[PDB]
């Protein structure tokens, strides 16, 4: 019942992905074209530039500035700051407190794209804003989304994916997100993953940091390797989170201890397929 | 005295640059172009690419991870390490302690471009040489050169730059060295920089970020605000770094309190000029 066990060996793995990348038959009534899914296939992550209006984005903007600059109005559980601080790090559960947000998860032009991809109805497993502010933003380190999913949450098999909406403009400069593509062919066991196969995967397959204005989609597969630097730059990154599972791969009991996880970190257990609404934003 | 002063009142200030930043006409005997020579006054920077054979380049990497390898060798003072291990981070006053590193920094291909610009004789103000490990690469926040200098060390004139030899491979990735083009014609008083000039000036004047394989130098007047993010990444960050200082422009007593500072951060008080070498590394 186990295909995926990490963390439970004093060594680390590279053990193979026995999962599908892209779970659907690829036909011209899909969202995206045929290099497209195959792109995903291949690297793991494709980028969709110009998909909303900058009235759209204009719009999403302020939901995300609004939530940002009252923090009392919302679920003190969902805050993070960066411990140390109050400068805060990401909001959770944005699908499920602000409607401008939970109105962009359900769009057709995210969700439609997810369900080919999953070949599945989707539910959303999680959301965050990762709000990552000028001069204080903190990097996030190395990690596969999945291993955690699975491992803490028990998401049994690799059927899920992000997509972040960019907020802010992303440059090289302000700690964009990081990808080494490839990776999520190889699933690398453990919480956090060794020096010695992450460096081996960015030998083997380079980093790629994709830029883009505020609009701007990156999705990637679950068990993609990501992280990003630290931004010291007068210019904040923020960067909504949206994480479709598949209804199929509703969570089993985690796998490992520690069980369970808090309730904004990982949806359970019964979920309903999303209702899919088409039109723009306002 | 003190055409400079900072570190002197609650209230910085954003006070205007009164030295040139090339000192001397451009003719045909520049070591530059002309369109270069212009670029370094207007932005505060240069980037000179392939200037060193490859042989040249892989010998100066030889040499700089045997000095890194071997701190029984070196002066102990001249030495910065890890606050958890044993592993260099620096050496200072390898212009002095390395015969190889004394070789590069008399080269005519660096040295006479820095006679050039500061239109005088010169003469290592510092040297230093970086290791900066990949994966738990650390932050280094904005500031410029001078101010230290003018307060810490007695440098009472902008009659300087700083010349970075990239030893291992800089890509976007790994927290490359960053520079707000043109705050080298902007003295912002204080001995850290505040958050508000700070963006004022990137908002003005944007950021950008050299990057170059081995071998490629980096040259920035001493005034020029930089800093650099962390480095997460699998891909070490490794250089020599070069101050020039104008003869002219020896250092007097600091313009601060905390007289003074260690004899391998600012060489004091009556240097000799620099020898230029020409001809190859090997
Ligand atoms: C709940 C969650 N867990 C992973 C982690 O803890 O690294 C991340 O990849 C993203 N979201
Ligand atoms: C000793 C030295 N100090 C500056 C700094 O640490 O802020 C750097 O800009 C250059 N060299
Ligand atoms: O936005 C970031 O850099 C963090 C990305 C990430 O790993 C996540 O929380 O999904
Ligand atoms: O100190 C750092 O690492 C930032 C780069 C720099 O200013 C230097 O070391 O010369
Ligand atoms: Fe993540
Ligand atoms: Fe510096």
């Amino acid at each position: 019942q186990d295909l995926y066990p990490s963390r439970q060996r004093a060594d680390a793995e590279m053990r193979p992905r026995l999962d599908p990348v892209v779970h659907s038959e690829w036909t011209n009534d899909a969202p995206i074209s045929a290099r497209q899914a195959a792109a995903f296939d291949r690297d793991g992550y494709i980028v969709l530039e110009d998909i909303f209006s900058a009235d759209e984005v204009a719009f999403l903007q302020k939901a995300a500035g609004n939530l940002l600059a009252d923090p009392a109005a919302l679920d003190a559980d969902t805050i993070v700051t960066e411990p140390q601080s109050n400068e805060i790090r990401s909001i959770f559960e944005i699908h499920a407190q602000s409607p401008v947000m939970a109105r962009l998860a359900a769009d057709a032009r995210l969700a439609d794209v997810a369900r080919f991809l999953l070949g599945d109805e989707v539910y959303i497993h999680q959301s965050r804003l990762n709000y990552k502010p000028g001069f204080k933003g903190r990097e996030f380190y190395w990690h596969s989304d999945f291993e955690t999913w699975h491992v803490e949450d028990g998401m049994p098999r690799m059927r899920a994916l992000s997509m972040s909406v960019l907020l802010a403009e992303n440059t090289p400069h302000n700690g964009p997100l990081m990808v080494i593509p490839g990776s999520h062919r190889t699933y690398l066991t453990c919480g956090v993953p060794d020096e010695e196969s992450l460096a081996e995967l960015a030998h083997r397959h380079g980093i790629v940091a994709p830029t883009g204005k505020p609009g701007t989609v990156i999705l990637f597969d679950c068990n993609l390797m990501h992280g990003s630097n630290g931004n010291i730059t007068p210019f904040p990154r923020a960067n909504a989170f949206l994480v479709y599972n598949a209804v199929s791969n509703r969570l089993e009991k985690p796998f490992g201890v520690e069980k369970p996880r808090p309730w904004f970190l990982a949806r359970r257990g019964e979920p309903a397929a999303l209702r899919v609404e088409r039109g723009p934003l306002v």
